[PDB]
């Protein structure tokens, strides 16, 4: 065991759950993702290193592995994609982390890829609020390392479209940097726009854009003054000077106020 709290799986266990690793959700810089189901019926996303022998794997690699598990085992939040387990094995070489499975995939997909169906206003506020609570909690745990890769492709959506912020990448940022990224992700949620943006939105901030220009047209109707308040949160978060940015606890506080949604 490398940690208290998080169970250490036999590879035999995980082979069962993931049908001999036969079902792939995705693939990233540092890991392959396999779909599984535990004998408890709990759906899982298994993140496996891209290293297949002890040779391609350093003691630096190993040290990073155990640090990540340590750090993530300390993070537990309803709006985080929580670590459920891990599996280290030498025969054959296995370095795995087991995460919660989010059936509605990424925020990015639901904002930009699905043409037929769009997230409504209230679902967008709920997602925005959830993200903010997650980041606030992480800043309280002093583990922003888990957020070095934060953007709409790393935020997942549950059955009921709650946000789960993820940290899937094997470990080979300021909280001020995370606050700005939160600003940009909130802006993306509001507008439906993604960096192929600051210049575009500066026109809104300059006073030369109506909210019906800024807000994602797929939304339909929306409360103007709510939208206004959310855009000020964006403006605060993305200030060019990191020192002028709100703390995440202040962001979460203001967001709670505007959305009227508790943690
Ligand atoms: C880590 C994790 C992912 C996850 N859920 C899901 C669900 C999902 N869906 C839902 C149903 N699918 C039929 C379509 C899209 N897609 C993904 C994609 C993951 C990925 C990540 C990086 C690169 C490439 C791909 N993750 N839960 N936990």
């Amino acid at each position: 065991a490398f940690v208290t709290g998080v169970p250490s799986l036999k590879r035999s266990e995980l082979e069962t759950a993931c049908e001999d690793f036969s079902n792939i959700i995705g693939s990233t810089s540092t890991c392959m993702l396999y779909k599984g189901t535990l004998s408890s019926g709990v759906e899982i996303a298994v993140a496996s290193s891209l290293v297949t022998s002890a040779k391609d794997w350093s003691k630096e690699n190993e040290s990073q592995y155990r640090k990540k598990i340590t750090n993530l085992s300390k993070v537990s939040h309803k709006n985080f994609m929580n670590l459920l387990g891990y599996c280290e094995e030498e025969h054959p070489f296995t370095r795995v982390m087991v995460f919660e499975y989010a059936p509605n995939g990424t925020l990015f997909e639901h904002l930009h890829v699905r043409e037929a169906e769009k997230l409504d206003w209230m679902a967008r506020l709920r997602i925005s609020m959830g993200i903010a609570y997650c980041l606030e909690h992480m800043h309280q745990l002093q583990t922003p390392a888990a957020l070095r890769n934060f953007d709409s492709t790393t935020v997942y959506l549950t059955d009921d479209f709650a946000a789960k912020v993820s940290d899937l990448e094997f470990w080979n940022p300021d909280m001020e940097d995370i606050v700005r990224k939160y600003g940009m992700v909130l802006l993306e949620i509001l507008t439906g726009r993604v960096p192929s943006l600051e210049n575009w939105v500066s026109r809104y901030f300059e006073g030369g854009m109506r909210l019906e220009e800024l807000i994602d047209p797929s939304i339909g109707f929306f409360p103007e003054d709510t939208a206004r308040a959310l855009c000020e949160v964006v403006r605060s978060c993305i200030d060019r000077d990191p020192k002028k940015r709100p703390q995440m606890k202040e962001v979460a506080a203001r967001m709670r106020e505007i959305t009227a949604l508790g943690p």
